[PDB]
DNA sequence: CATTAAGCAGTCCGCG
DNA sequence: GCGGACTGCTTAA
């Protein structure tokens, strides 16, 4: 097998490589590792290195890295640029791995681990680490095994072993229900004293050295917690141990009254399930527990126990050891959904990065580059200093606020990736300028033609369109990548549909799940064994489906995110190609396409209804517009269709037969108006909205910029089952919005769109009434608390203290002395509820950590305090009244002159 | 070591 | 009692 990486890293002089051989074997190397970098020569002198500008460059070979980096300082006390790869590491691996890294995951050791510490005297903190660490679960890749650290005596209390048979027993039975499929994987280890614990795990750690290190919070409590409590106990050269290397760094962060670390540990690519959920998940979720991620992932139960976790290991060890297991395996199962840690290692390894790297654009991308400029022997310039400074971005249409009944939306593929290729935008293809008309004028077609040689762009900027530049060249490679996947979620997308459409009609009949590929449309015979198949074989095939549609979603956005990343790197100081012509030539260039495209629809669309001067386009942001299509469905007549499959087939028709070609003639215009290199700009239908036929739902609305409600029964090729509500902006797609009241709003919208007035003001009424009934978590609002300290004025709220703020320190008076309350943590999220006149908070609201219930001791107060009146008006009502007020629409029913009968 | 556009909630202030 | 300027937060893209 070919060799790859594990893990690299420089210590002075030495480069420290973890790699599988070729044997498949691991190993260490430490490599006295001699880079090169570059400085411009003369024209006369002879050489095969050029910059990217194709200027001369002398290679310069150092004899150890602090030399090179010397060298650097030096060159810039000249004034004169040090060209070539200055994080050496990326250099080594790119000397090393002169190939395309073909990675085999099962050589790679995954480990996934928590700890438990109980702590009579609030939240253990790991820069103190005072507490014994009395349980450890440590899930290995390779022997795929969960090893048990378990702590027997401590001075808060001695327990009994662990029962792995009352852990497999139905809570119900008294058992932990720990899950069946794991019961045989673990490996229980109980210990009489906390030093031989903690030993025997540095021993296991050295047998079993993680390459990728990940759980939840790991970086900031497991870590920094064993490191610290091994370094109190043993001495600091023996927490060291953690790194294969023994090498650490030490990282404090101050916050006034908090005081935290996080611990590098060298030799270790650490990726805290939790930041890779942030990055790759695209969610914003009001909490980041394990509990609210677990239940929302996977729809598992709360893990349940009586009283506080401070008193759970000495009440209830048994449950105790069985809850950390099972924390660590809920990881687990999220990842095996998400397949983050996949994804991760796919870009780590495509860039040839550390694979922690992967959540760093920039660092991802700068070795891209590196690496295929290296093949061409072209050396990369010397990263530069750059001012901070704003720029324009895309275009948005202010719509006119209203119900809109029948709508289309039209889409650009890949956006400013797209612009990139299209315009060949690159640090090296730059031809020159030309003078600028007004952006109107261009959109408009009566701006001078930039030019009749260079590819332009309406900022002003020409590229070259004969040669190839680096950055469209490497965002072609990963968006191909990115299509491929997205192809697959589409396909397994299609394919659930079919399974709901099948659900319908199940058959009473003991069969199987059908053995199929979800990344591909289903064939015809297999759509017709679907439809014989029972409810249980339809149920498991849907759930695959929907997995196949995961795991396709996983690998495709996140591969967009990557590639749109680059577009705006070119907007970042720190990037090596920060260019602000490059930049503004990509989102100029996408304001003229959008507007542009707008205009051609409005003409086509008059012309093919033999009308002149109508509205069509209603809205457009950044690359998208939407249609009214009330004057398609009226030319042809409502009463011509049979239902509202027929009107949505009818308008899709419409759209690729008709639309389409029409756009996609309006594009080839304007790119031979710029001169471009290639075009690009592939604009497709995407959404089809209305109302159920013969309905009184008015199918969609505005209320302004990015905040809409449309009800979609076609989305990119996906006929639904059941008609799906596409909300953008509006409270119910707010996480800071109370989780009830989104539920109600969006069932207001429901009804709204697809039912009509009386349906909505039928619901209101109830939900009005009902309200406070409701649990009171579910209808509190949520915040993210930044800043906590500059508002804090003795505990009381100084000048401009936000809401939410104010909050957090009622709830800090009322648990002063408290040692036992949850502290809220600076930069985290927290429930907040109004409280009325008279409470004995002495304040309008209060905060409490998010995704947990209240403290006991000031819940019964809340409780009484909380201020109902005040909490409808604000989360339910206020906004009901933008979307109604927007589709000219009542949600209570307006007095009249009828209210002067008995009806 | 490291994208912009834009809506809404809330504070402060003005307001015979 | 509301608007206008301004901060904070959180979306859409
Ligand atoms: N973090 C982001 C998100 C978006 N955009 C810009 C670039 C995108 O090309 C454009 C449109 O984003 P979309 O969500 O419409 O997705 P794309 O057009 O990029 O991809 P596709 O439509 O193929 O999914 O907005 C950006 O610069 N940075
Ligand atoms: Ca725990
Ligand atoms: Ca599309
Ligand atoms: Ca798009
Ligand atoms: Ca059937
Ligand atoms: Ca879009």
């Amino acid at each position: 097998m070919k060799e790859f990486y594990l893990t690299v890293e420089q210590i002075g002089d030495s480069i420290f490589e973890r790699y599988i051989d070729s044997n498949g074997r691991e190993r260490t190397r430490e490599v006295e590792y001699k880079p090169s970098l570059f400085a411009h020569c003369p024209e006369s002198q002879a050489t095969k290195y050029f910059d990217i500008y194709g200027k001369p460059c002398t290679r310069k070979l150092f004899a150890n890295m602090r030399d090179a980096s010397q060298w650097i300082k030096r060159m810039e006390d000249i004034g004169l640029e040090a060209l070539g790869m200055d994080d050496f590491k990326l250099a080594y691996l790119s000397d090393t791995y002169n190939y395309e890294i073909k990675y085999d995951h099962t050589k790679i050791r995954v480990a996934n681990f928590d700890i438990e510490v109980t702590s009579p005297d609030g939240f253990p903190e790991p820069s103190q680490a005072k507490h014994p660490i009395d349980a450890i679960t440590h899930y290995d890749s390779i022997d795929d095994r969960f090893y048990v650290f378990d702590l027997l005596n401590s001075p808060y209390g001695n327990v009994e072993e662990w029962s792995i048979e009352i852990a497999a027993k139905l809570q119900e039975q008294g058992g932990d229900e720990v899950p069946s499929e794991i019961i045989d994987k673990i490996i229980y280890m109980p210990f009489d004293n906390e030093k031989e614990l903690l030993m025997e795990y540095l021993n296991f750690w050295q047998q079993k050295t993680p390459v990728i290190l990940t759980g939840w919070n790991v970086e900031s409590f497991a870590i920094p917690y064993v490191y610290n409590r091994i370094k109190n106990i043993f001495g600091e050269s023996t927490a060291k141990r953690l790194s294969p290397h023994r090498k650490t760094r030490v990282k404090v962060i101050e916050n006034m009254y908090g005081s935290r670390e996080i611990i590098t540990l060298f030799g270790i690519s650490v990726l805290d399930y939790i930041d890779l959920y942030k990055k790759f998940s695209f969610t914003n979720q009001p909490s980041y527990s394990l509990d609210y991620i677990s239940e929302f992932e996977l729809n598992v139960g709360k893990l349940k126990y009586d009283g506080p976790i401070s008193k759970l290991r000495e009440s209830n060890h048994q449950r105790y050891i069985s809850y950390n297991i099972i924390a660590v395996y809920r990881v687990l199962q999220i990842d095996a959904k998400r397949q983050f840690i996949n994804l991760s290692l796919d870009m780590g390894y495509y860039a040839k990065i550390q694979i922690q790297s992967v959540f760093s654009p920039i660092k991802t991308w700068d070795a891209i580059i590196f690496n295929s400029l290296k093949e061409q022997n072209k050396v990369i310039p010397q990263g530069r200093s750059h001012p901070v400074q704003p720029y324009p971005g895309a275009f948005v249409k202010e719509p006119i606020p209203n119900r809109y009944k029948y709508v289309m939306s039209f889409d650009l593929t890949s956006l400013y990736p797209s612009i990139i290729r299209q315009v060949n935008i690159s640090p090296e293809t730059i031809a020159g300028t030309f003078k600028v008309a007004p952006l109107h004028d261009y959109i408009n077609a009566v701006a001078e033609r930039p030019s009749d040689v260079y590819s332009c762009s309406p900022n002003g900027m020409m590229y070259y369109k004969d040669r190839d530049g680096v950055v469209p060249t490497e965002i072609t490679k990963v968006f191909n990548q990115r299509k491929e996947h997205k192809g697959y979620m589409l396909a397994a997308q299609r394919n659930g549909e079919i399974i709901k459409e099948a659900l319908h009609n199940p058959n009473l009949s003991v069969d199987e799940p059908l053995d199929v590929d979800y990344r591909f449309d289903f064939s015809d015979e297999i759509k017709e064994k679907i439809k014989k198949l029972s409810a249980k074989s339809l149920n498991e095939m849907l759930f695959r489906a929907q997995r196949t549609e995961v795991a396709g979603m996983t690998a495709q956005i996140n591969r967009k995110a990557l590639i749109n990343g680059l577009a705006g790197a070119l907007g970042n100081v720190w990037f090596r190609y920060y260019d602000l012509r490059n930049a503004t030539a990509i989102t100029t260039f996408g304001q003229m396409a959008l507007q542009w495209i707008e205009r051609k629809v409005n003409e086509y669309l008059n012309e093919v209804c033999g009308t002149e001067g109508e509205a069509f386009v209603l809205y457009g942001d950044t690359d998208s517009i939407y249609v009214s299509a009330d004057k398609i469905i009226d030319k042809v007549g409502e009463s011509k269709f049979r239902d509202t499959n027929h009107w949505v087939d009818f308008l899709d028709k419409f759209a690729r037969e008709r639309m389409e070609p029409a756009i996609d003639r309006g594009f080839r215009e304007m790119c031979e108006y710029m001169n471009n290199k290639q075009h690009l700009m592939f604009m497709d239908r995407e959404a089809i909205a209305g109302p159920p036929l013969g309905s009184k739902g008015i199918g969609g609305f505005w209320t302004g910029k990015k905040r809409y409600a449309l009800n979609v029964w076609d989305m990119e090729g996906t006929r639904y089952a059941e008609p799906k509500l596409k909300i953008m902006g509006l409270e119910t797609q707010k996480s800071s919005t109370p989780k009830a009241v989104q539920k109600a709003l969006k069932e207001c919208i429901r009804r709204m769109l697809q039912e009509g007035e009386e349906s909505l003001q039928e619901y209101f009424k109830e939900f009005e009434k009902e309200f406070r009934q409701l649990n009171y978590i579910s209808i509190a609002s949520v915040s993210s608390a930044n800043n906590i300290a500059k508002y804090d004025v003795g505990g009381f709220p100084g000048p401009k203290c936000p809401f939410h703020i104010r909050g957090i320190l009622t709830y800090n008076r009322a648990i002063k002395g408290n040692i036992d309350a949850p502290q809220v943590v600076e930069g985290e999220k927290v429930y907040v509820l109004p409280l009325r006149e008279g409470n004995p908070f002495g304040d309008k609201c209060i905060a409490w950590p998010s995704g947990t219930e209240i403290t006991d001791l000031i819940k019964d107060d809340v409780l009484h305090w909380m201020d109902y009146t005040v909490l409808l008006e604000k989360t339910f009502i206020k906004p009901l009244e933008g979307f109604t007020s927007a589709a000219k629409l009542d949600y209570e029913k307006k007095a009249s002159l009828f209210d002067m009968f008995d009806f």
